[PDB]
């Protein structure tokens, strides 16, 4: 029997309704490439998005077709979000720091059929643009250039385009199981295609209280970037509760994002830590407060407890340490404390929060050996982190053959302990981990010592199997050139550098690696 | 072209495993029928639950059974809850309060198969035990108790159906739009047929900041009953956060509930305006400065302004205006204030958490004319107001094919002003708006006026037949403690905050206001106490 409730598809158009229609005045704030600084609204952006999705229809792209973005955060990249998806497209964003043999091949494998950009990325799109064979349309995030035309020539334009659209255009209504938007991996890229139901979801999640839980009293400014893992997912939960937003655009050293918290009265950023290193040594050079300043989201690498620390004791503003990976769109976990921390000593509460944080309802974290077997959550043991709920991938872009999942779970590539109430912390990456018996050894880390050899070109690091000690490291090493190094020197260097334990146990000589599409395919081992 | 991300159904057991796995040691404290206080955690509600939802199944049961309950707020009803709807089965909430005979009709027309209650009921539930005879299991909530076994042959006993379950029982998966859980609202009342998706859904709306927002860190505390609304949703937003709970069991008078805010360090507490009358007059009478409380959740009812202002002014609480139904399983708005009220005066910012509040993402709403037809969302114009979104009912359970919707909207039966902004005003029920001269006067925002007087303690205002103007407001006053107002400074008081000749004509003074089975005021009753003068 089923229930007899109103059911609606979880659809991201539905998400912009909600924004022009009950905060349609609320401030969104624009740094544009020009240096300009636009004041628009959540009506607004809903009004630009609706056509903008009646202009990319009315090229003729065909239901779920992607379209490419190689944008900063700004209100046109906000409007793309809503457009392409609303839709029926797949908004799929680019990141535009990658190097140009990365965007060639993402662009190409994901086919997108329009490609938004933004005007500092004029000279890098217009570099690798023959090689684009499949992109029928090259668009700038701006009005008619006429230095943007000569290097692109056939260039079309955002604010032209955008008037060819319906001004009473309807969302169409699909299965919420649609894909939506697609965000590619750092061998090559792989891609994880979301679906409007796991966005909306994901959103749902993301704005409760114990993640990160936007108002509609905050101004938010997401400092991590749209053009990668959805900005951890803000343009759609500032959307369901009508937060107020600053968009930051190109400028994200730490005066001009000092200015902005300042000016606008951010109360909520959200960034990474390198980019927070930048904020707090301008803030502590001016001397300013952050008066509105509340509290900060840190995912992406792991946050410094001393960051914590510094925003805590000299700003009052509170610091989520959050976690998560494209694979899970993104968010995994989030550190904030439970009702028995508070009676902890203050100083113990302060290392609490250091961790990668909880998981939230709709994601469920596990830990298992090499073997896939579960390991117990005591905060103590390492194993593989594993991962699945209603926002994890369940296979990669065009990729569906590659028995990914495992069991029903996603091997996150993280080893990690798990504690009883699932505060998870990353300690190490699967594949880099050699399982000598007692304590496991980094591969990179032996690899860093042996490839500073004045005598080695380069060197590879493999864990090979051993009949006591289960792996022990091998050193595949190649010369440099004119120079015969042995054995028993390679060896010698690792002494004072690690532990002797850690030193592999043999050298092997090669003429050269041998190369995958660019990095090297060390599963040979053979 | 699908997207590739895992998919999963959105299940009502999926909140208890995930409180089991993640919040297993957090705290439940549970007022019990005895007079004892069980201490229990999610770890636990949830081991329960899931063996409960074994020992139903082996009943024999078949899939989408309702399971009644006539309950109060205890570890059992939780884990019924859990059990019922994680095994399949349409956990059916029923209110004690009604008389014999509704109860009778509703649980014959829900045909519960399974009848859970707390001792508290054994009396009634033996009385009208011959005509329930589509119930197979008539279940008291405690262990086996012989004089039970006399009042009611056949009874069997919670804690011993418990033991029939296995340990390690799987929930089944199905579908997230299997129906889950059924509450009867009021000619007869009628069946709201939840599902385990808009329960979800509607817990993922209320565990947002601006609506309600359960942390792990709150103590909850729902006076609010669970078998009104199903508590307001809390059960599963809770479970959702992992939050520490206080249910308060049979004893929701002032000072029970005072006790409980400072035995177990309540931080958020919920319930209808009546149950937070008797609160707030014992808190005046013991001093207490409810230390622990930071937020309430005030709906059902119109929240008094002056309730707000002494929750915010005596004890530092901000109070979360609410308004919603049965029928939106029940969130529909929520009063949490916009950015740019923060720039307003500080007196026209207290102005503004009095209204219902503002829809989340999920809610839609409008007002309509008579005819049907959309009306300006101007703060001013008063008009029908209508529902829809991802928990709004779309038909009543046995009314399949009925035309309910009007152009897929439902239909409140509330009057109400819609702001802007999202913000709306209650005028007034449909059935309790007053009709004098030709102009209709919103007995709601009279009884508030009269509420603020400092020397009543509630009141409520109806239209009683008058043989010119129709129908005439009459004020039924409850005087404060201490206090001795005269009738005619009861009416001076209204001069200047609402037109002239929409002043009460009279007061009468009651002890106390008669209410319904859900604490709201019985204005139909006192229509028909008062129907003359
Ligand atoms: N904050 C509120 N202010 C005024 N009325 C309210 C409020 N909240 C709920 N209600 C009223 O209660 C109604 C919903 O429930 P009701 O009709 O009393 O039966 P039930 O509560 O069992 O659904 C609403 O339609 C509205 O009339």
């Amino acid at each position: 029997m089923l229930g007899q409730m109103m059911t609606q598809p979880l659809l991201i158009s539905s998400l912009i309704d909600h924004a022009a229609r009950y905060h349609g005045q609320t401030e969104i704030v624009s740094v544009e490439t020009d240096g300009t600084v636009t004041r628009t609204n959540w009506g607004e952006i809903a009004a630009n998005a609706r056509r903008m999705g009646s202009a990319l229809t009315k090229l003729g792209l065909q239901p779920q077709d992607r379209i490419g973005t190689l944008a900063w955060n700004n209100r046109r990249h906000l409007e793309i979000y809503y457009a392409a998806s609303g839709a029926g497209f797949v908004c799929h964003t680019i990141n535009p720091r990658l190097f140009p043999e990365q965007l060639v091949y993402i662009i190409n494998h994901a086919q997108d059929r329009v490609l938004f950009f933004d005007a500092t990325f004029l000279p890098l799109v217009a570099a690798i643009r023959d090689q684009l064979t499949e992109v029928k349309h090259f668009v700038l995030m701006g009005p008619r250039n006429e230095d943007a035309l000569q290097q692109i020539p056939g260039l079309e334009f955002y604010d032209e385009l955008i008037e060819t659209g319906d001004t009473d255009f309807e969302w169409p209504v699909f299965d919420e199981n649609t894909a939506s938007s697609l965000c590619y991996t750092s061998g090559h890229p792989k891609g994880v295609l979301y679906s409007h139901r796991s966005t909306v979801l994901h959103s749902f999640a993301s704005n409760t209280r114990d993640v990160i839980g936007y108002s509609a009293m905050d101004v938010v400014m997401p400092v991590v970037p749209m053009f990668h893992v959805n900005a951890w997912g803000s343009p759609y939960g500032c959307a369901m509760s009508g937060a107020q937003m600053v968009l930051p655009g190109p400028d994200l050293h730490g005066e001009a994002l000092v200015n902005l918290i300042d000016t606008y009265g951010v109360t909520l950023a959200m960034g990474v830590p390198t980019i927070w290193q930048g904020l707090l040594a301008h803030a502590a050079k001016c001397g300013t407060k952050l008066e509105s300043l509340e509290r900060t989201v840190i995912g992406g690498a792991a946050c410094p407890p001393s960051m914590i620390a510094t925003f805590r004791e000299k700003y009052g503003v509170d610091t989520v340490h959050a976690w998560g990976m494209s694979e899970m769109s993104p968010l995994g976990t989030a550190n904030i404390p439970l009702a028995k921390h508070r009676k902890l000593p203050i100083e113990e509460q302060h290392k609490l929060r250091e961790n990668q944080g909880r998981p939230p309802f709709g994601v469920e974290l596990k830990i298992v050996d090499d073997d896939g077997n579960d390991l117990p959550h005591d905060g103590v043991t390492q194993g593989d982190l594993m991962v699945r709920g209603h926002w994890v991938l369940d296979s990669y872009f065009q990729l569906k053959d590659q028995e990914l999942l495992q069991d029903g779970w996603f091997a996150t590539g993280d080893v990690a302990t798990l504690d009883p109430d699932g505060y998870m912390t990353i300690r190490d990456r699967s594949k880099d981990i050699i399982k000598s018996g007692g304590e496991w050894i980094s591969s990179v880390e032996l690899e860093n010592i042996a490839v500073a050899h004045p005598k080695l070109a380069t060197a590879a690091v493999i864990g090979v199997p051993h009949p006591k000690w289960d792996e022990r490291p091998l050193l595949v090493a190649v010369k440099a050139e004119g120079e015969d190094p042995s054995e028993a020197e390679l060896l010698e260097f690792f002494d004072g550098k690690i532990a002797k334990w850690q030193v592999p146990d043999k050298v092997v000589f090669v003429d050269a690696l041998p190369l995958n599409a660019t990095g090297k395919v060390l599963k040979r081992k053979l």
